[PDB]
């Protein structure tokens, strides 16, 4: 029972010496337990994550209210797991971080990852978000050329604000997003005080098929704690785990992390009364014009007992949808939708979805057949195994009945390469900042100042643009910040840092 | 229950038609259904086994008759599945061609695969052999060299005699193979009627820690029926899976096909009184030497429900051996055993043995973590989790108990890039040549002549010089024939083969 | 020059014995030139096209005429290889079938596969196309369903006719590729004398941006001539790579295959005078209404040097389209560009446009970077290594201005899941029915009649159905055929067949 | 020039929209720029190293004084690249961690990886060392067991002391590795201020076979500075990749990095005359004894261009010997040359010794072929390419002759699994624990009080028992600063940290 054995089965009588001519002569070939304990052990690592490398897992439930907001559920959407009041749905969610790689500080400044998969009746729902409820860009096709100016510089494997500021040179559109990440809000303390948001426009769908644009939103119970720069460097001292520590142990302990389920809710069309567009990821839906409706609540209550196997391995897509969800035109979203099942086919593997983290909570019955690492066939029992293809006069698994019209939305327009013809990529920005607290604002000027003091003035010129244009006050502070950190910087010596205490060989 | 779903559990309402704009218009990115199954079917192919691709599997059991011959298996080895009179392991069995890839031709000239894998309670042991008893080479470093030769050549995709024998010019250790393999016993009739072989020199440890060299062999109840290439010919006219086709069918109506093991044993040491080396795998042991011991029996009566998950993610390694067996100093063996599990960590996964077909039948308990694909973690049940390592004084599984002294061979010599002492190329190659019968005599000369018609001279004259020292008729019959066939290739028209019937456009 | 060294460039001395103690002893790990040498050879199989496996490639050359049929080419497209009269492009292409994997008899009944790779000044420009100017499906979502009623079954590893007709049965769009398939046109006798055919619709776009309908034709100079069941059973029996070998040697010996390009065009629409959707991959155009216009001619010359390096590696991909070309609403042809790119990431590797053989022979500058095996990046002379992301105002590589208008078709409909409204699955089949010769529809009978015999009479029924729907007396013959060879089935006894000559053991 | 394209050689107009209807409408499947763009994109991670994730790498060169010592070094080694005064090789040099992933801290706990690749004209070769002359263990299948207690949990993705000393407590021969780990030589302050070495035992053959046992290390010109665990805690607070950011620094400015390369000869043989074995990688050559033989000096000058393609790819092996250099029978060094090539065929490629980081500066001809990213072929100019096996009369590379007597020691002993018989894992812990200066040895008792405070005493008690054994005053220090550091974490409260400033919701 707790006898060491390979994983053929063989029971291990020295795991501590191997087998050589000698005790201390050459190694043989004759030694199958060496060869494949370290044959594994040369293959533990799959490729980490493209994005949001470092992160963290943690099991859970979501309760249902059976409403939304104060009106019936079924009225906007046909969703089966918010049908019912104290309907529960077991899910499971990961947060992480955006830029770096896997055991990098978690002090550092990025958006954070909030993705929660629902396993329900319907199939699995992955709710893909992050913590911020907008994104720096608006059309998917810029997402690799925002991530290799945010991650680190293929010269000196390190991150470089230049880098990053160049390309938001270049990208007005991310005034907004920067205006937030610059602000204490871009380094939250933990996950467990944070808030989270689908960030993209979505479609709920009813009986009628009818289809209204939906906002996600995740309040967190706990409340929400941002950490300042000058807090951060504190904890990156000696901890840079803490976030992880910090849901880990609270679930540990009893202390379950909740989170309630908000949604905004909008007519399906242009809406040209609004100077920003309801598919833009770059705007908010005011609460004033747009309220949040109550949905549900989500508990965290259970620690991975395994984090590769559960944590490292599980994967969300924004394609993954339930009857009585649907896409919006967001431009950014359907592009999310196709990166996510094609980084996980490498990734995770060809049959990812038969794992027990990723595989859903019901039954499955699928002609697809095969792949690496196939541990399981979709068939029935009683299944003509050799159909694998549909239709099929003798066999094989059938369509499903629709018992609600689908959702047929009217798309008119020229096939072309053009930009929203409501950018705006300055209103929000500047409503935000005058919005903000006056520590945020001190937080957000003295981060952009610190940025950009060394950096190429061309692009502090545009910086600085795109700043005055959101806010007078945004970018004339920003300006005087940078002056002020490049005149002190002209009055040291910035010679080479040096490091540790002198000693000498001990040989 | 027999609903069409995805694999993320999504019930399918329109497995017919993808999400498009209109009608006949183009397809948009909301088509989750659509991306997920082309996704992992544009993966389904693994690559195939760089050897023995072609192949079929079938499920069984061995019975054990608790001795060897007509005295005690204990006397001789302490493996656990042998004890027993009637004592059944279950069995998977998988037979293969070499040379060419998937679904390839079944009636070509090949050795045949016979790979045995016994899911004993000592863990699992595989028998990894062919169906003749010996082999080309006698070192595994020439093993990539003999395959290059034997497999399509990299200009042209198809085998060449030329190619094959160009090797076997600088190989004379290769002339005992080649006179069985170009005799009709290159082309077994169909894998029923079929022998098999351990062909590598292997040991049997009994309770006393005492060694003894071992060869093993699996004699068909079916009798053995080979396939000349005139039959061969004609079969491969209608059908190119004839022995694929043969193994299933027969199970299928009941047919169960069966062999009964038999050992050869023989003392541990040099043997300086014989003419070659009991650990080359180019030597067989005359019967009348070394007889026969009979020692359990083997039925197949159940095929695989899918061919993929079980028969082509089957995985063999010599080096699978159980407590009671081990290596020899055969220098072929000790090569393969480095190749089975470098191969299959490649080919059917970093965590293949986690595979229900690769995973023993009893209790596995190892320190092994994560690799892709990672479906379970080797825990027993309330062990601590964070200990995945030994020694531990928390937790984590404990050594197993000798219960029995290891063998522990006496090994002296210098480190050396030497060949055998006693090579014997030609010796047992002629006396097969006239213990053979007229009929397959006969069908080796056709062979050969028809081989080495054409062929570069230097080659032949080597090949001629081989035969020649293992027999005066041999070597005379196969020149005569050569020079027979090239008089006759001399005397015709070698024109571009024309195909088909003429055909005019159909617009 | 010719010394035999390991790929870390070590001299080898002993390439015939691997490191021992002593001449016959154990091997040690001391071995590194055994240990990379196997190693690589462990892992030279990358996984096959899961479709198109079996295959051969051959370099050549293209030379435009400058213009399409007696009209000048910048009339209707600015395809720059196009342009200039006697304007030669290098090309690949490589040959294939469709059903089985590599290695399997190129005498089996399949689609021919006739994939073109343009090494343009535009870069590279993929025609992936078949011999036949049509196709089994409509929809692409049927793909997956289509192969593996085609591919061997998954419980017996082999084609089975009711299986594939059990697809057919729900599938009446399929009609027509049948009759085709099953007729003399299913079994080509070479690839040289084979036609050749782009199948879907793609779009021609000028310097005005104008869009016109387009079908590709490859006409061979040396003629078509296709190959009978009974003539099919024969080449079998001593040839199965007949097809590959024809290519190689004609090549060789400097009888080099051509090629002429021919196209249809058709005015971009609807086009509601016609019974058939211009956009069904189904449905060809009849010449009558649409001639066929010359566009140049294509000239294979050079045999690769590495079967598995060019012709292996070999990557197409239907999207891969240089300015002047376009897609169109195909349901189809934007259902293949997904799966193309998708499935050589996997397969090839995921830098498989880093291949010699797959990269285009001009500039390339990208801000993609790493991924497996990355042999080079992908900067300029010049540039700011740290910058990989566009935009940027400090170097990186730039975009392209627009020197012809972008191809903005009009698109309106609603967002659904329906077929054409103009499917007509039968109407073209029963044309070419009756356009068929004698000869050809005789084997079209036969091969019809001899796969349903046996089969589901529920697959019968509706096949029949389909049939006589084309044409009555197709139907009609197609039901003697199979009443007359089910009658001669029950006058035999199925016993199993008995293979080979009876042998005994040389032991 | 400077034109952005695709890697299919397409000029791309518009990078900054994706081809949708209407300008806010959804993308549709003709988006090939968009496809290939983020497919790439999605497959930028590779696995990393499984251990010594986190590294930097740098191009030099190094210079040989044409002797070792004060005597020729032709006496010991035939070593090309040691034999001429002023004879330049070119070398590649990855410096890094131990523990954590990529992106870790570089102010970790850890020995440093210093892994040298020598260009020779003999081929390639590795010298895979670390920091500090010794291991943790004696025996390579310990080193999963190892590698697994010092990395994070499996529970709590962190790593834990107690974890740590809990292999430890069953591994005593990591006694005098801790004692420096847990010195201030744990923690360098820099890789240019850091000492080199070998650690295993290897073997230089002269021009006579005969072979010697050997030492290396490598003496930095710049000298050694170590870094306090005060001082690491006040760095990683704002720098998590100082150490990284130093040497390329030093390199951009002109300031190179100097190692001088000393050697310890040693006669081959038992030496009974000794309390350890000269085979044991957790032992010291005494200065006294083995004085340190200078052989050249390396200086490292050039930056990577591209961090990925040459650092990340950098392949090191402990296997790949050039003439003149062999291995021994250090059973720790055996080990090591399985798992390299077995984990980079994985993580690198399966043709990753034919990037060009990897490949050897010289000719190579080999009959390897293919492998998944198959950029070329070993053939040579005129071969017959049909030939790719040896031997051969028609053609392929040819063995190389021997120049010199192939080294060929004596081994006598049986085949077994047991430790070596003098273990003594105590006894050069002791010395080093006395021979440490003050501030070393607070340094070292401090470290190991916080680190064993609070784990499980039975852990505690064995630990102290090693100290004690090592060096009285040792075990008691140790005991005193646990009982004490005990004492206060029980006079604490171990409340929940708490992190951030309170926020309020923006919404
Ligand atoms: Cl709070
Ligand atoms: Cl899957
Ligand atoms: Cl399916
Ligand atoms: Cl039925
Ligand atoms: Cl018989
Ligand atoms: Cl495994
Ligand atoms: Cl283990
Ligand atoms: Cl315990
Ligand atoms: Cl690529
Ligand atoms: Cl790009
Ligand atoms: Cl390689
Ligand atoms: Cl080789």
């Amino acid at each position: 029972g707790t006898t060491l054995t390979t994983r053929q089965g063989h029971p291990v009588h020295d795991n501590q010496n191997s087998r050589t001519v000698g005790s201390r002569g050459p190694m043989t070939l004759e030694n199958y337990q060496f060869i494949e304990k370290l044959s594994h052990f040369d293959r533990e690592r799959i490729p980490e994550r493209v994005v949001h490398a470092r992160g963290v897992g943690a099991h859970g439930v979501f309760r249902a209210t059976g409403k939304v907001g104060d009106e019936p559920v079924s009225k906007y959407t046909r969703a089966k797991l918010f049908q019912e009041d104290g309907k529960e749905t077991p899910v499971f969610v990961r947060f992480s971080t955006v830029g770096h790689g896997t055991h990098s500080p978690e002090t550092l400044r990025d958006p954070r990852g909030f993705a929660v998969k629902f396993y329900t009746e319907d199939g699995n729902w992955d709710l893909v978000g992050n913590n911020l409820k907008i994104f720096f860009i608006r059309d998917a096709l810029k997402f690799p050329d925002l991530i290799h100016s945010q991650k680190p510089s293929p010269t000196t494997n390190i991150q470089s604000q230049e880098r990053i500021f160049d390309f938001f040179a270049g990208s007005p559109e991310a005034t907004h997003m920067i205006t937030l990440l610059y602000s204490p809000w871009g380094i939250p303390a933990s996950y467990r005080f944070m808030q989270g948001s689908g960030v993209n426009t979505y479609k709920w769908v009813n009986d009628q098929g009818e289809g209204v644009l939906v906002k996600y939103h995740w309040e967190p119970v706990q409340g929400v704690r941002n950490l300042t720069q000058m807090q951060a460097d504190e904890v990156q001292a000696t901890n840079f785990n803490h976030a992880t520590q910090d849901l880990h142990d609270a679930i540990e302990r009893g202390d379950f992390p909740q989170w309630d389920l908000f949604v905004q809710i909008m007519e399906d069309g242009e809406h040209p009364e609004l100077d920003f567009d309801p598919l833009d990821d770059t705007k908010i839906w005011p609460r004033e014009q747009f309220p949040w409706r109550h949905v549900g609540q989500m508990t965290l209550n259970r620690n991975p007992e395994n984090v590769f196997a559960e944590t490292e391995q599980a994967a969300f897509g924004t394609g993954v949808l339930v009857d009585g969800l649907d896409f919006s035109d967001d431009k950014m979203l359907q592009g999310r939708t196709f990166s996510y099942s094609d980084t996980q086919r490498y990734r995770v593997g060809p049959n990812y979805l038969q794992l027990p983290i990723n595989a859903p909570k019901k039954h499955v019955a699928t002609n697809q057949r095969d792949g690496q690492m196939a541990y399981r066939v979709d068939t029935f029992e009683g299944q003509d195994q050799r159909v694998n293809y549909e239709p099929s006069l003798l066999s094989g698994p059938k369509e499903a009945p629709r018992r609600a019209p689908e959702h047929t939305p009217r798309v008119e327009g020229n096939l072309v390469r053009a930009a929203i013809e409501r950018p705006n990529p300055f209103g929000q920005a500047g409503m935000q900042y005058r919005n903000f607290a006056d520590w945020e604002r001190d937080e957000l000027v003295s981060n952009l100042s610190g940025a950009l003091a060394g950096v190429d003035k061309r692009i502090q010129d545009k910086m600085l643009e795109y700043f005055t244009a959101a806010d007078a006050d945004y970018g004339q502070r920003v300006r005087e910040g940078i002056q002020a950190k490049e005149a002190e910087m002209k009055g040291q010596k910035q010679e080479a840092p040096v490091y540790g205490t002198e000693a000498s060989s001990l040989y």
